[PDB]
C-alpha cells in the first residue's frame, strides 16, 4: 500500500472512482444540451451557455476527485464515459427537467458516499464531501428548480414567447 | 417620573408602545412574504427582495420609536409580535394587496397617534410623526398602488408571463 | 412534494421552524436590553449598542434559517414571537448573566437539532449548523463569560464606578 | 405696519422678544459655568468646554430669533440680560442639575410660544419652533439627564475620582 495511505478504506477508494465516473457522465450530458440549444433550429444562446458552464463545472468536480484519490493514497481507475440518454432535448423545459433528475442522481450518489465514509469512520472524506460538494449540489438544484417553476409560469412547452423571454432574462 | 419628562402625556406613551409593536408586526409580515417568494415553487426573486427591504424598514421604524420613547423619558414596554395572518401569499397580486391593507392599517394607527398628540398639545411628538413617518407612508402606499395597477394590467392572477415580467421590470 | 426536496426529513424541517422562532426570541430579548441601557436613568450607551448589535446578529441567524428551509425544499411556518422575560434588566451584571443563559439555551437547541439531523442522516444540515451556528455560539458564550468575570472583578452590582469603567473600556 | 407683515399677531412678536431675551439669559449662565470649571481650584476642562459650547449654541438660538422677527416683520426690542443666579457652581453634578432646570425652563417657554402660535393660527411660527428649537431641546435634555445618572453612579458629590473619570470619558 501507498506510503501515504492512512485510514482510507478500500471500499471508499472504489466509490470515489465510481463517483468520478458519474461527474464525467454528468458533464457529457450537459455538453450535449449545449450543442442542442446552439442548433440553428433551436437557437437559445443563453440557455446553451448555461449548460456549457455546467459542463465545465462537473468536469472540475471530477478532477477534484482524481486529486483527492491521490492525496489519500488511492488509485484512480477510469472507465468508459457513457453517452447521454437523448440526442435531442425537446426544449428548455424538458432540458431543465432532465437537468434536475441528473443533479438529484449525482446528489444521491454523494449522499451515499458520505454514508459509506461515515460507517468507515473516515472523517476526512466526510469533511471533503460536506465542504466541496454537498452544498454546491443543494444550490445547483434550487436554481434549476426555480427555472422550472418560471418556465411553467411562462407557459412551456407550448408558449414560444415564454421560451424566448426566459432565455433573455432568467439566465446569465 | 423620569427627570427628563416634560409635557409627555402618559396616554401618548402608551400609544407609542402600541405603535412600536405594530411596526414589528408589519415587519414580520413582510418577512413572511419574502420567504414565500423565495420558495422554489414560487421563485420570484426580485419581488422577494422587495419584501425583504420593506421588512428591514419597518423594523427600523420600530427602533426609532424605542429611541423616541427614551428621549422623552417614557418607558418601552414590549408585547408578543403576532404571527402574520397567512402562511402562503398566493401570488404577487394577493401579496401586494395584502401589503396595501397593511400599509393602510399602519398609516391609520399613525394618524390616530397624531390626533392624540394634537389633543394632548404635544408638538414635539406631532413633528416627529410628520417628519419620520407620515410622509414615508404615503410614498409606500403610492408605490404599492402603482404596483397593483400594473399587476392588473398584466393580467394577474391568470397571466404568468405577466407576473414574470413584473418581477423583471417593476422591481429591482 | 417540493421538486427540490432530497434527504430532508419532516422532523428536521419542523425543528428548523422551531429554531427559527428561538433565534427571533433571542433577537427580541436583546432589543429589550438595548432599550433598557438607553434609558435616561440607566444611560450606559456602549452597553446598549452591544446589545443592539446582538439583536441584529440573532435576527440574521433567523433569516439564514428561512433561506435554508427554502434551499432544501422545506417550508417556513412562522409563529408569534414571545415578548421577553423582563421589562427591566437591573444592571450590566444582571444583563450579562441573562445573556449567558439565553446563548446557552439557544446553543442547546442547536445541539439538539444537530442530533436530530444525525439520527436522520442529513449531512448537509449537520454541516450547515457546524459552519454557520455552532462556532459563533461558542465565541459568543466565551465573550459573555469573560465579561461576567470582569464585571465581578469591577465590583458589580454595588460598585457604580466599576460599571461605568466597563462600559468605557470593555465594549465599543 | 411693516410692508412684510402677514398673519403675525402682536402677542407673538412680543413673546418672541421675551423668548429671545431668555436664550441670552441661558447663554450667560452657561458662560458662568465655563469660567467656574476653568478656575485653578476647579480644573475640569472638558466640563468647562462643554458649557462653553452650550453657551454658544444658546446665543446662536437668540440670534436666530432676531432674524425671524425681521423676516415676519416684527421688531426686535431688547432687554437687560440678567446675571446668572450663582457665581459658583459647586461641582459637576450640581452644575448639571442646574443646567437641567435651565434647559427645561427654556423648553417650557418654547412650548408656551408654540401654544400661543397655535391659538393665533400661525403655522409658519409653529414650523420654525418645531424645526429649529424643539427637537434640539429634548436632545440636550436627554444628554444632561444621561450625564447626571452617570455622575450619580460615579459617586458624586463625594467621590472625586468619579468627577475626574467623568471629565475624561463622558464629555468631548
Amino acid at each position: 500500500v501507498s506510503q501515504v495511505r492512512q485510514n482510507y478504506h478500500s471500499d471508499c477508494e472504489a466509490a470515489v472512482n465510481r463517483m468520478l465516473n458519474l461527474e464525467l457522465y454528468a458533464s457529457y450530458t450537459y455538453s450535449s444540451m449545449y450543442a442542442f440549444f446552439d442548433r440553428d433550429d433551436v437557437a437559445l444562446h443563453n440557455v446553451a451557455e448555461f449548460f456549457k458552464e455546467h459542463s465545465h463545472e462537473e468536469r472540475e468536480h471530477a478532477e477534484k476527485f482524481m486529486k483527492y484519490q491521490n492525496k489519500r493514497g488511492g488509485r484512480v481507475v477510469l472507465q468508459d464515459i457513457k453517452k447521454p440518454e437523448r440526442d435531442e432535448w425537446g426544449n428548455t423545459l424538458e432540458a431543465m427537467q432532465a437537468a434536475l433528475q441528473l443533479e438529484k442522481t449525482v446528489n444521491q450518489a454523494l449522499l451515499d458516499l458520505h454514508k459509506l465514509a461515515t460507517d468507515k469512520v473516515d472523517p476526512h472524506l466526510c469533511d471533503f464531501l460536506e465542504s466541496e460538494y454537498l452544498e454546491e449540489q443543494v444550490k445547483d438544484i434550487k436554481r434549476i428548480g426555480d427555472f422550472i417553476t418560471n418556465l411553467k409560469r411562462l407557459g412551456l412547452p407550448e408558449n414560444g414567447m415564454g421560451e424566448y423571454l426566459f432565455d433573455k432574462h432568467s439566465v446569465k
